[PDB]
Formats: structure tokens, sequence, C-alpha cells
């Protein structure tokens, strides 16, 4: 390997300069597929890699598993590796109650609710997008027809306390986490994620390109159980709107 | 009057939705000149208000004085007064190589080196223009064959230490503040200027839209002093920029 | 012009080393106009300013605008034509329930709700008046038989929230300041207002005198709407102590 | 399955409340095989569980994947299917010239470099290893004969600049991170790694009990490539450790 | 004298190597006279010292005053003079309902609710004891069968308002330290005292060796006022199991 | 005894309402004994406390101890026993080169450089004398002929590294602490000590009055080792200084 985690060599990419960049590894053989000739490179740890082609071009998939420094691995091996430009894809829970289930949110910037991205830049600076990704992103949704909001997300190091979920262990939220939904929610904040922190933070201070989108598929404000074809549905919306942006950005 | 310090009433805005705000009362009676029906407001404080009007529509152009502090109050009033979307327009100075004076700077986010943003979000949130208002800054620019750079500001309470300037009283600057602006320009950050990281997150933290245009008129990483003639087409310019985005958001 | 912002030359002020410094620009030419010889030298931006002579000795009367920001410019631009001492005057809304309106409230210090005083000093530095200033203003008020309080005021980079008012386009305050005011008046503080953070932190961390007087003239614990006389009444009897302060420290 | 990650169910563990947790899925199995009974459970994201029993008891096994946030994720859910105690076993780098490749670390307690130990508890509270653990954990070294060494970890969300690492993309670390490392062998810490200060305040603040131990690979301040040999005996030897201590633990 | 404040000269230790610390001068001549040989040697301020004899081995006992910062005088000078370990012991009030008058806490670690700590290691740094010293007080109180706790202290720079106490002058507490106990009890932790946030800071950051014993006097979940004879027997018992643990680490 | 700490009965105190505050307890019958009707009231740990009686009314001299934590309970425990005002006196080391050794500082503010301000107010919060007593200190310096300073002192939990010491164990300062000194020298800060910061923020967030003095007996920018009888004879003058101060204050 030419790196210390991914388990790649410079010559696996092919010369691909763009990666879509999945929390989950199982999300990365499906986005592969979409597109030409896919192969599968490697898998170590949280970090699974295919390669496929894009209107000729070749182009990375690669997992970040969850949180900021996992992704912060993934962002640095592949940076190293030649990759420049990174488009994360998730499905997620809205906060707010205009936003329905199969709608498409684009993230503008964050709230740095993590601790990896105060590693690249101090807390005053802003976790901000890419505007061309950002723009290819937007256009990408709207030629598919899809409902689009175009706003910030709160991004927080856990799962649990960070997104004061109270069905839990110990059944309690830290002091300066108790509320602070509402707050967000007050600030028009759309949705909670665990990466795009530490993603846009780190590209954004290092001159790479980075942008987010993520499917709705439960809205914590009136929320249902979804069923597997919803969830299925969501994702592939999610994953066609995020290959047709990166067709946008080669 | 309607509010405590803009000296308006709700009437005289005349149903007007959008605000061109410039930090310079000086700069109010040119941006108003550019569109139809200009009619002086108002001068109270560092708040000079005319009126205008673009395309059949009335708009706004309202001057914030220097800093969050005076901005916020002028946003606030403004909103009491109907404002939902609202433009920054300045001159300022480049701290990257590659900027040359006479091109145009749209800012996606900044970073917080105010105290105001603190009152409307804490640190975290990002200081992130609105999406509609910035493209239409972008294609504006374009519009009228701008060169545009697109990206992060940083935005100081203050003209001297906050900005590294060593000509001054003391000629020195505070531990925190001495050697930051290295590390703003290794982190991309484009330029300083004094009113952006408080109007972005008052805005963004209350669906407002806000958005930022400047044209560059010094780049200390090569400074030159200003020629009186360029000044003034580079503020022209910016003028127009923003007058062009104001009419692609009505 | 010898500096940036002011629009003054170092023989305009004639040898001055003592300016008073109200928020308001209006406020310029009344505050002149009780000495002798008044003359306008200048008004640009927020800053408005006006030379006169008090016993045959040539003071300065400068407006700072609203805020840490423009005041730093203000005093910095000041302090390079000879400014040694600076003397804000306002008027203000107590939040004791015994101050009364028409008494006069000297600060000792301010709670440093700002920005740019951390642009000069950390937090821990205390937003402290010189003791030269204090003393004149507090013998100034006593000497035309004033009810005096002396004692610590908030100076806040906001006029709504950072005051915790209400009645707002939002209606709503950032967990951080909801709740504050509360905990300033158990503290004893007075009032709040939006220059003296800056001004007393960056005069004590540079060697220059600086001090603060103001007029009550709405308790908002008793909260009464005052009429046009009151607000002048109030208004000429802070400018006649600071004149008078002024006299003791030439 | 019982919980939103892990893909586990309660009877899955058969009564187990204890988890060995190494960062990498793959050391999952290799730990499992040194009990009796290892069955594979579930493989979903940077999460491979295990179960094996030690003494006639469940024991449990399960990846956390590298970072704060993941390591959140897999305490809470293992923590809601019946898992009390929770033992870290990693390979490490360690930062004082006195240790030497193949000694083993027990750690004490851990300086705060992340950002989930925060949603659990301000950054005031100690990040400590529960005393049972660490003195099983140390007896248990004794009972193989290890050289050992107890004391502080340092514990970050990055691998490259919160290490200061400069072998990078940018090759830059930002100011807060610049000569931190420094600070750190000043005060005797040992080593870092990425999951202890997560792992160890979440569990610590809600009456879990937690220990970590390691093996050295390499000593940064004499830096050697590891031989493949040694890492594979220095990883086998510290699973034993955390088995052996597992066993005390029962 | 050989250091500034303690009145001591290194003679004067005949080769002492470890100290009992605790915060009242009067209980110095109680500790030593348990030991052989117990002579005094100073006082000045709060500190208080005699010298003894274990097991034919010279023993310090000096006494810190109240609080981190004449704690940090006591250790920095006694360090000078060669104390290599330091043990303090005092009595307490448990937080937890579990706990009974009579127990016996050793400290694992402490929340640093200080200020002191601060000057030898920033906040993320854990205030943790050392294993031997904690292993040496742990075996120590059992072999004479005390009913022991061991786990988490938080170490308070007040007495009154940072341990939540109402009955004061003003009858209320800052905002920041108003709930906070209850915060500290959900996180398990034990006790509240004055000195080991600094103590175990600055010794672990320095490789210099410390812990700490505490017997429970008041159980402030379920208050009862203790007579005279309870504070001896408990005062003896925590005296008992610290020379004890001195034995154990001489 | 009717307080936790001081051994003192309200009735001791015989209607006193005014105490002066040394740390050293040594110091305690020297001011004593400068008034009439000296009476040693209690000695317990740091608390040395005489009462005296000055032209026919009862005052308190009662030693603090060194730091904000001892200080504290002190002033607590004093204002349950009816002291509302309350001045400290010591002597200290200059940190600017036009302060000569027996000169005396009044001082007027703190830097807050401690933890137990914290538990009075945030640190926005100046930690700033009472005008009454700074004013009655300085008129009793002019009193007796003394060379006085009015200005900020900074207040320090540590007396070696947060005064910025090398020669100690470890001869290290942590990053935060090193070349803070020179910081709070261009500041103009003139001395350090360590009790003021705690002593002004819990005076003046309740409504007790507080100011201090002290004599200068090194000036730490032209060293030297100070005369036996000078440090005598500034004490001395200081001491009288402060009982004067009373006397304009009863
Ligand atoms: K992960
Ligand atoms: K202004
Ligand atoms: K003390």
């Amino acid at each position: 390997s030419d790196v210390f985690h991914l388990g790649l060599t410079k010559n696996d990419l092919q010369g691909a300069q763009l990666a879509i960049v999945p929390g989950d590894p199982e999300r990365v053989e499906k986005i592969a597929a979409l597109m030409d000739k896919p192969v599968k490179l490697a898998s170590h740890r949280e970090f699974t890699t295919w390669r496929a082609e894009l209107d000729g071009k070749p182009v990375i998939v690669c997992s970040t598993g969850i949180g900021g420094p996992s992704t912060s691995i993934a962002v640095e091996e592949l940076a190293q590796l030649g990759i420049r430009t990174f488009l994360r894809i998730g499905t997620t829970g809205a906060i707010q109650p205009h936003i329905n289930v199969g709608d498409v949110l684009v993230t503008t910037a964050s709230v740095r609710l993590d601790g990896a991205s105060l590693h690249f830049a101090p807390l005053e600076f802003p976790a901000v997008a890419d505007f061309e990704c950002t723009t290819a992103l937007v256009e990408a949704a709207k030629s598919i027809g899809a409902t689009t909001h175009v706003g910030v997300t709160a991004s927080s190091d856990t799962f649990y306390p960070g997104q004061e979920r109270y069905d839990t262990y110990s059944g309690r939220v830290v002091r300066h986490f108790k509320g602070s939904m509402e707050e967000w929610q007050a600030m028009g904040v759309m949705n909670y994620e665990m990466e795009s922190a530490t993603l846009l933070t780190m590209c954004a201070s290092q001159g790479l390109r980075a942008g987010m989108v993520a499917g709705v598929i439960v809205n914590r404000t009136q929320q249902e159980i979804p069923n597997a074809e919803t969830m299925k549905q969501t994702e592939s919306h999610a994953v066609k709107i995020v290959v047709e942006a990166a067709r946008r950005l080669l």
C-alpha cells in the first residue's frame, strides 16, 4: 500500500481526481455499480474502496466510516492519492416540520459539533461547502425533479446525546447538549449527521472541494418508522443525484 | 418613526422586501442612483437610508456603519420593517497572491472574528451566506464579465490589530492575533472586512437571506497604494453587481 | 487626511490632547457649542469631529458610532493625532430599581459582552476606567448636585439580544444570553451600553486615559416612556458634567 | 436486530457482561480465537462482533472503528445489550525515550483531544480508567512477564495533525496543534491513540467500567520502521493481556 | 530557609522522599505522632511541618492550607527539598446515597473546578492519581477492614458556590455552578474537596507521585450533623490508612 | 463558633463592619497593633483574626492565607458575621521599569488569572475595586506622602508558573503561561499577587466594598535582593495606609 490505512496504491486510482464518499462501506458497491466498469479495489477497517468510470473518466467510491476521525483519514489518504473533489452522500433524519420524507438536503455549511474539525481550523472558521460542488448537487437534484432544501446541517461527534436522543442506557443528556436541538431548530438547521463538519472544514482549509447531499428518511418532528422500500427508494434517489453531480464536476 | 435608530416608518418602504447594505453612508446615494426613482429617506447616526425602484419594485439601500454592533441594529430594524433579504457590498483588501486589484469576491461564509454574531448563535454555527443570494451574486458578476473568486472571508471587529496592522499608535498586536493572518492565508481565506460575520450569522439563524460581494482595491501580499480612478471604477462595478443580483432575487 | 477614516490632519487639532467621545454624531455640535470658539472639522461615516477651547485650551469632540469596532477606529486615529484622554458621554437605561430617571452613572469598569476588546487584551483583562478620569467625572457630577451612582456597566455588541430585548423580529434570545440580564442585575450591574468595554480595555492596555458618564433616561425595572424635555434635560446635564470633568483633566 | 448499528440482538450475547473492544475489525477474530467457542456474530460498518467463552462465561469482542464517534455508538449499543465492562486493546507509538518497542502501556487516564467525550461530560471531568480494570490489566501484564508502563495517554480525533504528523498532503499543522507534542512529552504523556478519551469519559460518567492496554510497535522519539514479526508478536501479547484481565474481571 | 515560604532547609528533611499532606496545620502533629521520633520543624503561614520516622525511614508531614494556590507552593517547595511522593489525607462530605459516614474514599482522578491546575497543564489533561499510590491506599484501607469507594472527586476552588452551598450571605449561586452538583452526582462523582485537582495535575505532569484518601464525615444526600467522637474516629481511621499506605511506598 | 472555618462568633466582632485582610497570619497582629484595644480572637488554619478599635469603632483584621480559595472562605464567613468592607494589604514585586522599591500600588482592577473568581461571575465581569475604597487608599497614601501608582494588577493562582518563575523543580512553564509576563507588562500591568482577582470579583458581584494597596519590595525588571530593613519599613507604610483608609471608610 502507498498509504497507512486505505490499502491503496496510486496506480489503483488510474488517474481518478474525484471521490464519492458515503459513510457506510455497504453503499460503496451500490454507487460504483451505477457507473461503468466498476471494480473493487480494497477493503480494510471502515474503508471500502471501488473504482469506476463516468463519461469515460475514472471515479473513486470510498467509505469514511462514521465520524470526523475516520473521515479525516480517508480524506487525507485519498488526497495523497490525487483526489481533489469529495462528495458525501447519506440518508438522514430531518428536524424541521416543512421537510418531508423523500426530500433531498444539500448542505451549504455545518454547525461544528465535532472534534476533528478543530485539528484543521479554530472554531470561528466556517465548515462551508465548495460553491461549485453545492451548485452541481442542487442542479442535479432539480434535474431529476427532487424536492430540495438547501441550508445548514448540524454535525455531531455522537449519534445519541449530541443529537439529543433519550432512548439510551442512561436516558440522560449532559447539560451542554440538553435543549440544544430546539436551539438548532429555531436557527433553521435542517438535520443532523456525523461527518460533514470534519469533511467541510478540512477540505475548505486545504484547497480541496467538498459537498454533501442527503435523502430524508425520517422526520424527527413528525416521526414515522420507514419501511425497507422507502429506505431503498430514498437511498437510490440520493445515489442518482450524487452521481449526476459527479458527472458535472469531472 | 417606527424603530429606535433608523428613523424610518413602515410605509416609507412601500412594500420593499430587499435591502442593499454598504458600510459607508456615502455609498448609499451612489447605489440608489443606479435604480429608478431614488429618494433619500433618512440620515441618523451611521444609518443613511434611500429607497429606489428596480423593475417596478421598491428596494432599500441603508448603510450599516462599520462593525457588527451597528450592522445588527440596522438588520433588526429593517427586518421589523419588512426586509427579508440583505446584500452587502464593499471594497476590500485581498490577502491571497493570485487575487488581483479589480477582481470581485463573493463570500460563501466568514471566519467569526467578531462579537455580535455570538449574540445570535454559538461559535460552532457557521457564518454562511444564503445559497440563492450567493448564486445571484456569482451570476451577476458573470453578467458583466467580472473576474470572480468565490470563498471564505475573515470578519474582524477591528480594522487595526484584528487585521494584523502594525502602523499604529502602539505598533503591537496582542498574542492571540499576532500571526493569525498567516494562518488565515494558509486556510485559503480571501480578505478581511468588518460586518459579514455579524450579517451572515444573524440572518442564517433567523431565516432571512443574506449575501456579500466586494471589489478588490488592494492586495496586501503585493501592496500598492490604490489609484483614485481604479477605486471609483471597482466600486461602481461592485455596486452594479449587487444591484443586478438584487434584480435576480426580487 | 493624515488618517484612514476620520478625515483629519494633525494641524486640525491645534494641539488638543483631550477628546469627548459621544456615540451619536448629532451630539458633537451640541457639546462643542458649550465650549469657546467651536469650529466643525470634518464628517465622514459615523465620525463627526468639532474642535473648541476650554479655559483657553483646545479640546476635540468626535463621535464613535455605535459599537466597539467603530470605536476602536476613532480611538486609534485620534491617538495617532495626539489625543491621550477620552471621555465618553451618553444617555442610558438603568437596570437597578434604586436608580432614578435623571440620575447620573459613572462607570468604574465594564462587563465585556463585546468582540473588539479581545483584539487588545484577553478576556481576563479588566475593562477598567482611568482613576483620574473617574475621579474628575464624580467630582464634576457632585459639583452640580447630581445624584450619582458609581459602579459597573455591561457593554454589549448588540442593542437587542445582548440586552435581552424581546420585542424584535424573531422575539427570541440565544441560549447564552437568555436570563443573562437577571445575572447582571444580581451582580449589581447598573446599566447596559455598547462602546465602553472596547473603549476602556483598549485605552487601559495602551497607556491612554479613559472614562464614561451617562444620564439615566429610562429605568428598565420600572419602565416609563420619556418625553423630549426629559431626554433634553438629561442629555444637557450629562453634557455639562462631561465638559466640567474635561476642565479638570486638561 | 435490537440496536441501530451493530446488528446484534440481546439473546446473541447469551448473558455476556464484558466486551473487549479493538479499533480494527480484523483484530476481532484474533481475540475471539484465544477463547473457547468463538462464533462470528455480525459484520456491519466498522462494527465486527464475535462472541466467545472464558471460564464458562460469555464474552463479546466488538470492533469500534477509528475515533470517538464510532466508539460512542459501539459502547452505547453494547451497553443497551448488557455490557457493563469494556476493555480496549491496541498497538501504538510511544512518545517517551525510555519506553521500548514490545513494551506494554496500561492507561490510567487520557488527555481529551477529542470531541465525543464532551457529549458526556464537560472538559474538566477526567477521562479516567476504572481502578478494577486498570489493576487487572497491570496484574495480567505481570502474569506473562511483560515490561509495563502505567500512565497518561493523549487521545486524538485525528491521526495526522492532532498527532503532529507533517508527511501529509498539506505538510502543515494548525497553530493550536503546532508544538503540542513537545508539551505532552514534557508532562510525561506515553503515547497517542484515537478512541480512549471517548471510551473512558463516557464509561466513567455512566457507571460502566473501562480500561485500556496497548503494545508498543514504534517509538516516535527514536523511530524505526516496525518488523512484520515484532508487530504480530506484540499484538498477540497485548491480546493475551486483555483476555487475562477479562478473566480477572468476570 | 532554603525555600521562599515553608521556612525549611534541605537538612531539616534528613533525606525524607515522602510527605503526607493534610490541608489543616492542626493535623500535622497528629499524623506525625502516629510515627516514630516526631519532631516539629517549622510553621509559617498555612505551612506547618513535622518530621518523623517509619520503619526506620524519615517521613515529612506538611500542611498545604486550603486550595490549589497554597498547595502548589507546598508541593513546589517540598519538591525542591527532595519530596517525590505526596499523600493527601482529609475528611469530606459524600454526595452519593450509597456511601456511608465512616467509609473511606480513594480518589482515582478529579474534576478540575480549580484555577491552579491550569498553570501546569491545559484543561484536557486529566487530574489523575499515581497508580502505585492509589494501589497502596486501597490495600491499606482494605487491610484494616475499611469500607472503601474508589473513583472520581470534584475539586473546587470554593467551599460555598462551587459546592452549591446556598446557606450563605447572598444565598445565590452563579449561573455556571447552579445545578452543577446534580450533574456531578449523575456522573458518579463521590464527593467534593478543594486541593486535589491542583495536587494531582501538578504532580502527574512533573514526574511526581501523588494520591488522596478521605474519611466520610457527612453525606450531603442524607445529611446528619456529626458529633466530635465521629469526627475524631473518622479522622483517626483515615490517618491510620494514610500512614499504612506511606509504609508501602517508602 | 458561628462559621465553619474562622472560629469566630458574631458577638466577637462587636458590631464591626470593616475588615483589613492580609494574606500572612503574621501580619495580623502588626496591623491590629496600630489601633486601640488590640485583642487576638482566633487562630485556625490560615485564618488568624484580631479585633481592634479605630476612632471608637470596632475593626477586624483577618488573614486570608495565600490564594483565591482561602480568600473566598474568609470573605464569605466574615460577610456572614457583618463585614461589608474589606481592604487587602500586601507587599509585592513590581513588573514595570518606572516603579521603585518603597513605592505604593493601589489596584483599580485585576487580571483574572485565578479560578475562584469564576465561582462568582463569568470571566467577562471585571475584577474591579470599589470606588470609595480606592479613593480612600489613594488619599491615605497622599496623607503620608507616599509615592503612589494607581492601575491594574495581575492576580495569579500560582506563585511559580503563573508569575513566570523558572527557578523551580522542573524549570519549565506550560505553553499558555510561557511569555504571558511580557504581554501583561505591554498592557501596563503593575505587579502580580495571588488573592485580588478573587477578592474583588466576589465583593463587586455581591455589593460588598473591597480595595487593595501594596508596598513594593522588589522590581522584577531590575531585580535586587531586598534589604531586611527596607521590607519592614515598606510593610509598615502599607499597613499605615490601609488603616488610614479604613478610618476614612468608617
Ligand atoms: K469510524
Ligand atoms: K458603527
Ligand atoms: K490557602
